[PDB]
């Protein structure tokens, strides 16, 4: 059983020639030969059975991709593990093989706007297929968006995913929330829980502004500074807008604060196309009901020379879960993990 970095990886006979890729909170990804389709891909070694939380995640993950089937969502294609629960103490998922990710390339590689327009189309293409079956991906972010060397896209980890909720979405003020902070929509600071789709458009905006700078436009370094830093560039929300927050320490907080003016759109980015700033604006609006939607965001003239309705498909069929996997114990969610497998065995 060979092995990476001192980490048991133990995928054989299919998969040989290991070589590490990374390493996450509760797993390891590695790239491998498949001695069957002679190709290599990408194999995420996890570790999950100790902690709920890392399990509803797996969990999450595995239903989703295991349903969708999509140019811009990375696929589950295989899965290796134990042939009994007893002996299962990993579980390795056989993905797409993708040579960089936007989080590296912005680090280094200045965006020309061909390729910020093509990046937001399949983003955009992608996010049309997830919410089409009612799904939410609720931690879009650079780190998550995949890319080869001929600049196809791929959305990866559904860990944080959910099913819609709109009719349960409201919270109280400072509500914690996981979800990585530089994305988060204003709402999740004020009386949201995540469960609208318009949380995702957000994080697009944030995605298609760090793509026109190089950098995060809402570096927050805790909780309430996010909301400080989006409520710089945006401004004091509307008396309307306002109105729309009934809670009263939610509304009470924004009304405390000096007024702040909008930081216009071409100020800060004054290289940017001016349709992509137009689509920036919509994408990053204060106001979650009056925020863009994916579909209307493909037809925004900044992505006419991609936008093709017929060639932007959806799911077949709206996703919905079993039972909820909020409160589910480690060992029941350790059985369900195992049946949900139970179709790539050899047997
Ligand atoms: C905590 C996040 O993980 C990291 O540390 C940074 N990501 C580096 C990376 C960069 C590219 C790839 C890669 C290259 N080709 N295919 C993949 C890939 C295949 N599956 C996944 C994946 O599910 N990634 C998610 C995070 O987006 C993930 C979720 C949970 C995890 F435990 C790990 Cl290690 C990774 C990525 C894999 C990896 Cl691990």
């Amino acid at each position: 059983p060979e092995m990476v970095r001192g980490q048991v990886f133990d995928v054989g006979p299919r998969y040989t020639n290991l070589s590490y890729i990374g390493e996450g909170a509760y797993g390891m990804v590695c790239s491998a030969y498949d001695n069957v389709n002679k190709v290599r891909v990408a194999i995420k070694k996890i570790s999950p059975f100790e902690h709920q939380t890392y399990c509803q995640r797996t969990l999450r993950e595995i239903k989703i991709l295991l349903r969708f089937r999509h140019e811009n969502i990375i696929g589950i294609n295989d899965i290796i593990r134990a042939p009994t629960i007893e002996q299962m103490k990993d579980v390795y998922i056989v993905q797409d093989l993708m040579e960089t990710d936007l989080y590296k390339l912005l680090k280094t590689q200045h965006l020309s706007n061909d390729h910020i327009c093509y990046f937001l189309y399949q983003i955009l293409r992608g996010l049309k297929y997830i919410h089409s079956a009612n799904v939410l991906h609720r931690d879009l972010k650079p780190s998550n968006l995949l890319l080869n060397t001929t600049c196809d896209l791929k959305i990866c980890d559904f860990g944080l995913a959910r099913v819609a909720d709109p009719d349960h979405d409201h919270t109280g003020f400072l509500t914690e929330y996981v979800a990585t902070r530089w994305y988060r929509a204003p709402e999740i600071m004020l009386n949201s829980k995540g469960y609208t789709k318009s949380i995702d458009i957000w994080s697009v905006g944030c995605i298609l502004a760090e793509m026109l700078s190089n950098r995060p436009i809402f570096p927050g370094k805790h909780y309430l500074d996010q909301l400080n830093h989006i409520l710089g560039i945006l401004g004091s929300p509307s008396q309307e807008d306002l109105n729309c927050i009934i809670n009263l320490k939610a509304r009470n907080y924004l009304l405390s604060l000096p007024h702040k003016n909008k930081v216009p759109w071409n100020r800060l980015f004054p290289n940017a196309d001016s349709k992509a700033l137009d689509l920036l604006d919509k994408m990053l609006t204060f106001n979650p009901h009056k925020r863009i939607e994916v579909e209307q965001a493909l037809a925004h003239p900044y992505l006419e020379q991609y936008y093709d309705p017929s060639d932007e498909p959806i799911a077949e069929a709206p996703f919905k879960f079993d039972m909820e996997l909020d409160d589910l114990p480690k060992e029941k969610l350790k059985e369900l993990i195992f049946e949900e497998t139970a179709r790539f065995q050899p047997g």
